[PDB]
Parts: C-alpha cells; structure tokens; sequence
C-alpha cells in the first residue's frame, strides 16, 4: 500500500470514533460512551490494516478511473474501517474465549459497523447489498467458528473430525469469507457491480487464495523461523495435522492420538518429528507449486468483465 | 389470547428451518445451530414477541389486518425473541448464572462455556437472515434492519454501563445514583423490551413519522422504568424464582433508594454486606431495606408513577392509539 493510501485511510479512523461515541449529541451516558471510545481506540486502529486497505485497493482497481474521486475513495476507506471493526470484534472474541475488555465488547464492536454503514451509505444504491453482505458474512463466520469448535471435546482434539473436507469448510466459513471475499465484494458494490455472476467468479478465486493462505500459515506455525507456534499444543485442526492423519500408518496415527493437543513441550517435539518423518515439508512444497499454478490459471480465465490485475495483486501478496 | 399465542408459536419451527435447512456442506454445525435455537429461543413467556403482534394489531388500519400481515408481525416478534435469546446467552455467561427460565444457562451445557460468546453473536446475526427472507421486498425492510442494529448498540451501552457499577466483582456504591439506574434501565432493558416491539408494529403499519416514534418512546421509557423497579422490588420482597440481586451486587432500585435514605451507620452496612456471597449478608441487607421502609416507598412510587403515566398517555398527540399504551400499562401494573 502507498504512503498516500495508508495516510488517507488512517485519517478516517478518528472520525469513526467520534461518530460512534455521539460527539456533538451531548449524550445522557458520557461514562460508557468514553469507555467505548477507548475500546475502539485500543483495539481497532493498531498494526497492519490489511483487510481495510484491501477494500480501498479493490475499489480503486474495480471502479472506472473517472469515478475515482477523493470522495469515493474516502467512502471505500470507511467500508475498509467497517471490515476492520468486524476484524476487531473477532480478535476481541479470540482474546475473551481463550483468556479491560468486557465479554459484550465483541458484540458491541460488531454492532458498531452497522451504525457506520447507516451514517455514510444509507442514501446509496449499494447500501442494502452491503448490509446484506455483512449480515451473511457475520452468520457464515459464526458457523465457521462453531465448525472449528466441533473438532475439540473436553479439551482434547477429536482426530476422527480432522478430514480435508472439514478443514476446507472451517477455512472457508471461519476466515476466507470475511478476509478475502468481503473486501472485494464491498469494492464491487461501491463500484455499482451487482451482477451475481461477477461476485461468484471473484468468490471462486478468493476462496482458493484463502485456502492457500491458511495452509501456508499452518505450515509456518510448525516449520517457520520465529511468534512461536502453538497449533500442536492447542490441538488445532491444522492442515499439517489433517495431512499427517491421511499419510499415517497405524503406529504413526497412535503417536498423533497420544501427543497431539498436549501441554508438554516434549509432545510438541514428538509431533514435529512425526511431521518431518511423514514428509509434510515436501508435501507443502508440492501443494504450494500446484495451488499457485491452478490459481494463476483461474485468474487468467476470469471473465464476466472482471479485471485480472486485482486478483494477481492479491495472489502475489499471499504467495510472495 | 389462546389464538394469538398458538398462531405465534406455529411460526417458530419455520424460522428454525429458514436458519438451518434452506450450507449443505456443513450439516453438523446446522444441526447444532437448530439445538442452539430450540434451547434458547422458544421456551419463555415470549411477552416481547407477542407484544410485537399486539402493537401491530392496534396500530394497523383494521381493513389491512390480514392473516398474512399478522404472520409478518409474528415473524418480527420472533426476531425480537432471537435478539433477547442472544442477549441472555451472553448475560448469563457474564453473570455466571445457574438458571434462566428454570433451565440451566446455555454456557453451562457440556462443551459450551465461553463458546456461548460465538452462539450469542450467531443468534443475533440470524435475525437479519429472517428479515431478508420475509421483508426484503417491503418498504419497512431498511427501517426495521436499522432499528435492530441501533437497539443492539444501545443495549450494549446499557450492559457496559451496568458493568461500570462493579469493580473486580464488588459493587461501587458511589455509582448507585437514581440517574445512573434510570440510564441503565433505559439502555439495557427498555429499548429492546418496550421500544422495539412498538416501533416494529409502527414500521409494519408504514408509520415512519419520527415524532410518532419519539412520543411512543417517551411513554414506553416511563413504563419500562416502573417495570424494572417493580422487578427489583419483587426480587427481595416477592413470594417464592429465589431473588439473588443482593448477592450479585446489582444496581437495583432497592439499593439506590436504600443509599438515598441511609444514615452513615446504615451506609456502612451496605458497604460491608451488599454483593457478598454469604446468606447472612443477604439477610442483613433485606432487614435494612425493611428498616428503611422500602416496601412503603415502593407502594407510594407504584401509585404516583401509574397516575403520572396515565396523564402522559392522555396527552399523546393524535395518530397513536391511547388504547395500545393503556394495554401495556395494564400488563405491567396489573390494573
Ligand atoms: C449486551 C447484553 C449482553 C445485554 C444484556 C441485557 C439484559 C436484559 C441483561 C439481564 O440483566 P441482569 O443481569 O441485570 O438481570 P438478570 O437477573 O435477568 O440476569
Ligand atoms: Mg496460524
Ligand atoms: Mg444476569
Ligand atoms: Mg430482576
Ligand atoms: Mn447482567
């Protein structure tokens, strides 16, 4: 992202906080409104805002050059901040259901994005498609979180649940819809692109990129140079665990049953040793090359009047 | 009414099918979501959902009250019940409560716990899918979506304000003012319980005049304040649900008025014993409420508030049926 794109995007955030904390309204509840400003300030605008900035970039690469006014690019930035409010609610729910934050802050922050949408977009033709997209993405993300939870019982991973079909569904519902589809579909709607066939062609490619993104992340959790990866300790339905179970003989499966999802550092090393024995690094290398080629082909084939350069830019960001 | 109750209850199974059986790649999680809805949504009194139907029936032109429109009002009532179910799932986890409507709290069910947070957000998100299915073609669609999102935001402000009356699980009695109490009740309870059903009835009746919505709101916030004060009173003075407001350190009307009326010695009993787990501390607080004459104070408030609200309803500007607001008063005051 350019300095100009980043600075213009960041310039919106203080307005969003003022909008949501009723600045100029003279509220009857100033204590809790001031607290909510801190919830937003402490949790929403920090670090990389990749999903929010991707919303702006998607809009800039989908819209007609003539319509790329400072006003329309600022609307794209506001949609980007609504994606970041959703991201912040999800990260808050993560901080809560593993560990100042109150349990209802995740609900509150999620609800706040709809107030921002009403303020800035309610008079535009894209309003209803955009709110329905956020509604649908919220519901599907919750389904993905529940499907992930159905892989654990009484603090132990259920290895019979670790199928590639279930893994692919968790990644799609829990992560890819809100991370990859939502920014691009928002850019399309702000560009007055409503055609279901266009959204569908974008979705096919974005779910493929999202699957590689999570598989790469799962690979690096164990095999990256260090955050220090805890997927094995936490019993996560990781791509590595799924493929290990596909590749295991009965003796190797017994090692997974005994040592996967255990707190002891030695058990994490036993699983890493089994992943090495099973050739998961070589399997990832083959998958990275094969998935790159398939996705590149699908982007070359993209039709329905969609630009290729947006999808190539997304693919190159993930694959480097 | 038997007919109203049965017609309303008949809609629930269709809504569960709409939300779980219309994602064919993930049947395990749709089957689980059906159980989340079946446990948390349809077993209560459904006062708020039924009140949405009654509000609509009293706001709509009699000649437009078709079975089809009454069913739409019922679907909106179930969306209110979905919102409430999400809120109580979350509140029960936050308050670590044992039971709700005489069932174990959802978060206490095997392998839920903090996953109740995801179930809360899921149940709330689900009502917008119901709205899209049945209302997307109607002029009331966007006002209704916006009302649900705004009431969710305001209810969260109420829940967070309630939490600013506690520090590390101990009540902050300096926070227990009638001003803060009134604000908690308005935002945490009255908006979703009283404003939302009536405003939904108004929108389905194509009544969009913000001033009609404002006048309804003034009366409904007054009725909602009495409703919560009565509930607080009965938590301590009701005849056996066994009330635990004292043990929980709740910012109750009884605690607020006790602090107004207390001499320094009585204040110290509140400081020492309010929000403690020991049964004898609850007894000490109840005994202080008796010493301070809170029963007589409630009896006077019940009489005066009834008369003041009846006066305000008589003054409601034409367009709104006084009968609707009197019917709500009669439900709450039982007269
Ligand atoms: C944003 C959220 C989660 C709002 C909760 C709304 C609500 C009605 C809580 C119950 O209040 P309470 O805990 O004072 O009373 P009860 O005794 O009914 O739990
Ligand atoms: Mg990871
Ligand atoms: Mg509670
Ligand atoms: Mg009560
Ligand atoms: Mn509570």
């Amino acid at each position: 992202f350019s300095k100009e794109e980043s600075r213009e995007f960041m310039a919106i955030f203080p307005d969003i906080v003022r909008d949501l904390t009723d600045a100029g309204r003279h509220t009857d509840i100033p204590e809790v409104t001031k607290r909510f400003a801190k919830v937003l300030q402490y949790n929403v605008p920090t670090g990389k805002k990749t999903r929010g900035l991707s919303t702006v970039i998607a809009y800039k690469m989908l819209e007609k050059p003539e319509n790329l006014t400072p006003e329309n690019v600022r609307l794209a930035g506001i949609l980007g901040w609504c994606v970041e409010l959703l991201q912040a609610s999800l990260l808050i729910m993560d901080d809560l259901m593993d560990r100042f934050l109150a349990i209802n802050d995740c609900l509150h922050v999620e609800s706040s994005l709809y107030s921002v949408l009403r303020k800035y977009f309610s008079h535009l033709p894209c309003y209803v498609p955009i709110i329905e997209l956020f509604h649908d993405v919220n519901f599907k993300t919750n389904m993905g979180q529940s499907l992930d939870a159905l892989c654990m019982k009484d603090g132990r991973p259920i290895l019979s649940q670790f199928t590639m079909k279930r893994y692919s569904s968790i990644v799609k519902y829990k992560t890819s819809y809100y991370t990859f589809q939502l920014p691009v579909s928002l850019g399309m709607y702000l560009a007055d692109m409503y055609d279901p066939e266009q959204h569908r062609q974008a979705k096919t490619i974005l779910m493929e990129i999202g699957e590689f993104a999570q598989i790469q992340d799962d690979f690096l959790d164990a095999f990256g140079d260090s955050k220090v990866g805890t997927d094995i300790k936490e019993g996560k339905c990781s791509w590595l665990a799924v493929v290990a179970l596909q590749r295991s003989n009965p003796a190797q499966r017994q090692i997974m049953e005994e040592h996967y999802g255990r707190p002891e550092p030695e058990s994490t090393q036993i699983i890493k040793n089994l992943y090495i024995e099973l050739g998961l690094p070589a399997t990832f290398a083959v998958y990275e090359e094969e998935s790159f080629n398939i996705i590149r082909t699908h982007i070359h084939q993209i039709s329905k009047g969609l630009p290729h350069d947006l999808f190539f830019k997304i693919m190159k960001k993930i694959y480097k």
